[PDB]
């Protein structure tokens, strides 16, 4: 069992107000045919327009909530809403566009999807709370067929052009008019009682219902993220590299070692309490400190209450708590960050996808009231020696080295400082924020050179 069988039953109760008389007994095969699509018994990488929940989770970066509201359906205009916030009105003759024929609406759909998804995914997964009009509107902007490649590159085709009779991926589809071989999933098939708003509002207070199609599209994708990444968590699923994942992860390890090593040198804590990842390793293995570990998996719903969790210093490296103790070293992902790795999430939270998917609770400035922002600094006690890249003399008050103490930064420590600054800026721009106990002072590191 790899894909969703077309002979699987599709519950049609949610469709019967828009489609009265619809059979209760219905397969994906018959539904796809009713939607105006002919599959022609094809064994060419596209067995079904609909996909399993497991396949949707593997392709979370492709998810686009989609809703169609019958604005007045052959004779009536339709409001097409997307989880990007776009509302397009299609006439059969929070961004709200005026009524236009399908031949121009389809061009906009292709541009919008291509700009949203080109740096995220090789496909689109339309996330529905299906009532009928959305499924029957698909024929006006979707073409299907065998799996194909782009006319300008090796990527799989996501768009088709009637003007040129060619196929393109999301990066090369300028001027294309049809969405080609999209995927879709009906959330309503998962077993819910009551309408979209009542189920969404049980878990989220951030998305309202301004009664437009884009609001429903947003709520649908939000509910789907909640079910698949908040209440259910699968950390075995690996996601492809689409950006700076490796540099960010390597910068995270470098910054963690730097900051913890300096805090231990500056304040000489006898014990460190490492709270988080049950598979954590000592980030400063040469430190004299009594290192004690406490297991906590990432909280994907609400931040851990400090009282419900369980002297010296506490290390919370991505272990999200409601209020950090004053004696802490903290790395907290800022959910508001705009990046190709960070997808919109549930109840203010965000879905951070870097090797694994981590639904992260909303960033809250009040968690850090007992702490202060950790300032940038570079510390090194390694010998001053080049060994082995051109040079311009480094002058910096934050290069905490023996050579800078002696009045002149050596070439080795200048190269290491600049590499560290690049790693630091990478990690910060990825959305990570750093916080520390108020007594932390880098002036206390200079006396480690005596
Ligand atoms: C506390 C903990 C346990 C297990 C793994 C991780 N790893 C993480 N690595 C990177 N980003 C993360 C996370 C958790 N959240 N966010 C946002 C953290
Ligand atoms: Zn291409
Ligand atoms: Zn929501
Ligand atoms: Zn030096």
């Amino acid at each position: 069992p790899t894909h969703l069988s077309v002979d699987t039953k599709f519950k049609t109760e949610g469709l019967c107000v828009d489609i009265p008389g619809i059979p209760k007994d219905m397969t994906y095969r018959r539904l796809i045919s009713m939607m105006g699509f002919k599959m022609n018994y094809q064994v060419n990488g596209y067995p079904n327009m609909f996909i399993t929940r497991e396949e949707a989770i593997r392709h979370v970066r492709a998810w686009i909530g989609f809703d169609v509201e019958g604005c007045h359906g052959t004779n009536l205009p339709l409001q097409l809403g997307f989880s990007t916030g776009v509302n397009l009105v299609a006439v059969p003759t929070p961004l709200m566009y005026k009524g236009l024929p399908w031949n121009v609406v389809r061009i906009k759909i292709v541009q919008m999807l291509s700009d949203t998804l080109k740096n995220l995914s090789d496909r689109v997964v339309f996330v529905l709370w299906a009532h009928g009009f959305e499924l029957t509107s698909m024929k006006y902007f979707v073409k299907i067929g065998p799996e194909r490649t782009c006319c300008l590159c090796d990527r799989r085709a996501t768009c088709f052009s009637t003007a040129s009779d060619t196929y393109a991926c999301w990066h090369h589809s300028i001027g294309f008019d049809y969405v080609y071989n999209p995927f879709m999933i009906d959330v309503q098939q998962w077993g819910f009682t009551g309408n979209l708003q009542s189920n969404h509002d049980l878990y989220c207070q951030v998305h309202g219902n301004a009664h437009v199609a884009s609001c429903d599209a947003i709520m649908t994708r939000c509910l789907a993220v909640h079910e698949c990444f908040v209440k259910r968590v699968d950390w075995t699923i690996e996601y492809p590299i689409i950006g700076d994942e490796l540099k960010i992860n390597a910068a995270c390890r470098k910054v963690q070692h730097m900051v913890v090593k300096a805090a231990l040198l500056a304040d000489k804590f006898p014990v460190l309490h490492d709270i988080g990842n049950p598979k954590a390793i000592k980030c400063v293995p040469q430190a004299d400190v009594e290192w004690k570990f406490y297991d906590a998996q990432p909280c994907s719903d609400k931040a851990y209450k400090i009282e419900e969790l369980f002297d010296g210093v506490c290390l919370f490296w991505n272990c999200n708590v409601d209020r950090y103790p004053a004696n802490s070293i903290v790395c907290r992902f800022d959910t508001r960050v705009l990046s190709n790795l960070n997808l919109p999430g549930c109840d203010g939270g965000s879905l951070y996808v870097n090797k694994h998917a981590f639904h992260t609770p909303a960033f809250d400035k009040s968690a850090f009231v007992n702490l202060k922002q950790l300032p940038f600094f570079y510390y090194s006690d390694s010998p001053c020696e080049s060994h082995g890249i051109d040079y311009v003399p480094l002058k910096s008050a934050t290069c905490i080295t023996r050579c800078n103490l002696g009045g002149a930064v050596c070439r080795h420590h200048a190269n290491e400082y600049r590499l560290y600054l690049d790693a630091y800026n990478m990690m910060i721009s990825a959305g990570f924020s750093l916080w520390v106990y108020k007594q932390f002072d880098t002036y206390n590191l200079w006396n480690t050179f005596t």
